């Protein structure tokens, strides 16, 4: 499913997202507007080193899930990438949470570092409720 601005913004809010590991909430928003476009179904395969990146956050195969099907990978949290493709984002939330666990933290992803990263993301809540 694409999932609306303000609804998304709810539901990572429910989510215990705002504020974690001191991620703000506008920051969550803007990190899945440039990885998947809100979108939970998307997948980014890379013919390179056959992994592919699942769900609205884009988390990659080679690291933190199991597809079954990527060379030398690991699976830090413990979950098939399918539950990563779908329309509850539970599980894509508390994977989510994970990386931000590490030492790089949000900063893993390249695109929040390009797009979000010392930037105003205001707009992202604005007018939300959150
Ligand atoms: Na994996």
């Amino acid at each position: 499913k694409v999932f609306e601005r303000c609804e998304l913004a709810r539901t990572l809010k429910r989510l215990g997202m705002d504020g974690y590991r001191g991620i703000s909430l506008a920051n969550w928003m803007c990190l899945a507007k440039w990885e998947s476009g809100y979108n939970t179904r998307a997948t980014n395969y890379n013919a390179g080193d056959r992994s592919t990146d699942y769900g609205i956050f884009q988390i990659n195969s080679r690291y933190w899930c199991n597809d079954g099907k990527t060379p030398g990978a690991v699976n830090a949290c413990h979950l098939s990438c399918s539950a990563l493709l779908q329309d509850n984002i539970a599980d894509a939330v508390a994977c989510a949470k994970r990386v931000v666990r590490d030492p790089q933290g949000i900063r893993a992803w390249v695109a929040w570092r390009n797009r979000c990263q010392n930037r105003d993301v205001r707009q992202y809540v604005q007018g939300c409720a959150v």
